[PDB]
């Protein structure tokens, strides 16, 4: 399959500055939500899971066709809590109706992470709304109970090599696990809504003990009331990963610059941009604006 990116019609960036605007104050506005971590996290997860999905040999999932509109794709076992991200985004959309559904999912994503004080995420336009039968079958996203073996299987699908593997999962910095939706309960760690390199940190720092949580799955837990995902803990028994994971432990800047690229490409697989494209769009922060 050929997915050839379409801009908007007559839309440029001062267009997707707005739609990132209303993101990030709405962002800003809903700071109740999951007990005052507020939307970024399920944001960030929301443009992953809809993004992860693309199979590098067909071309079939991915960020392109905004598939996860489709009850098919939103009732996703893996994609359970997701709804979250998608009603914030309802009156988003809304307001910007001509946005499409894929370049809302993934600029949502793009918007949170750098509200949250994280990296610059260069972004593309384009993506086109595709049919009801385009949407990709369930279980294309990974199973948590799993090795490094399993990991570095999974992510060549995605064409992700270790590096690009290491720096995405740094996004549980984010948010937490939430027992009613995949069965693994609590944050990775402390600063909840805060992009920055605590997952390296905490894996490498904490005293980590494999135990049972109440949905009878494995997790890794610490004294200071964090956990690890059976995967995440795979960074470190893995010696390829652990590298890498205490590459990003020492260097924040070398992280955000890595996560970035990787975060991006994850956002753009499955895309052909024409020649004349637009440039990537890098957004400026409410901040840096003074709103
Ligand atoms: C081996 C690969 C991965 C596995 C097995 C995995 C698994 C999980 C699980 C089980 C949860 C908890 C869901 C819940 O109970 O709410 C979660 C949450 C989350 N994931 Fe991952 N994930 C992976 C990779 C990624 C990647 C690549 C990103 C983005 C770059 C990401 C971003 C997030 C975020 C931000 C949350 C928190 C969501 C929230 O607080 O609502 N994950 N992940
Ligand atoms: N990316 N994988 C997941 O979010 C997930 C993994 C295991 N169980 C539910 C969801």
């Amino acid at each position: 399959l050929v997915h050839v990116a379409s801009v908007e019609k007559g839309r440029s960036y001062e267009d997707f500055q707005k739609v990132y605007n209303a993101i990030a104050l709405k962002l800003r506005e809903d700071d109740e939500y999951d007990n005052a971590i507020g939307y970024g996290p399920v944001l960030v997860r929301l443009a992953w899971h809809t993004s992860g999905t693309w199979d590098k040999h067909d071309n079939t999932g991915g960020s392109y066709g905004g598939t996860y509109r489709f009850k098919k794709e939103f009732n996703d076992p893996s994609n359970a809590g997701l709804q979250n991200g998608f009603k914030f985004l309802e009156p988003i959309h809304k307001e910007f109706p001509w946005i499409s559904s894929g370049d809302l999912f993934s600029l949502g994503g793009v918007t949170a992470v750098q509200e949250m004080q994280g990296p610059k995420i260069p972004w593309r336009c384009g993506r086109v709304d595709t049919p009801e039968d385009t949407t990709p079958d369930n279980g294309r996203l990974p199973d948590a109970d799993k090795d490094a073996d399993y990991v570095r299987t999974f992510f060549q699908r995605l064409n992700m090599n270790d590096r690009e593997v290491v720096a995405l999962m740094g996004a549980h910095a984010l948010g937490k696990t939430h027992l009613k939706r995949s069965g693994y309960e609590g944050p990775w760690g402390a600063a909840n809504n805060v992009f920055t390199n605590e997952f390296y940190l905490n894996l490498l720092n904490e005293n980590w003990k494999l135990e049972k949580n109440d949905a009878n799955n494995e997790q890794w837990d610490s004294k200071s009331g964090y956990m690890m995902l059976p995967t995440d803990y795979s960074l470190i028994q893995d010696p390829k990963y652990l590298s890498i994971v205490k590459e990003y432990a020492n260097d924040q800047d070398k992280f955000f610059k890595d996560f970035s690229k990787a975060f991006e490409k994850l956002l753009e697989n499955g895309i052909t941009f024409p020649k004349d494209a637009p440039s990537p769009f890098i957004f400026k922060t409410l901040e840096e604006q003074g709103l």
